């Protein structure tokens, strides 16, 4: 029974560190190569 609940506060930050690291082999297609790159395009 720790208090783990502090704790899953910073983890909160931490499930977002992780995603905007590594989710960028994901949203490199929802604007970037999905927007961004064909306005510059064409």
């Amino acid at each position: 029974r720790g208090f783990r609940k502090h704790f899953n506060k910073l983890v909160k930050k931490v499930k977002h560190t992780i995603s905007e690291t590594a989710h960028v082999a994901k949203d490199t297609a929802v604007i970037a190569g999905s927007g961004a790159a064909v306005v510059a395009a064409t």
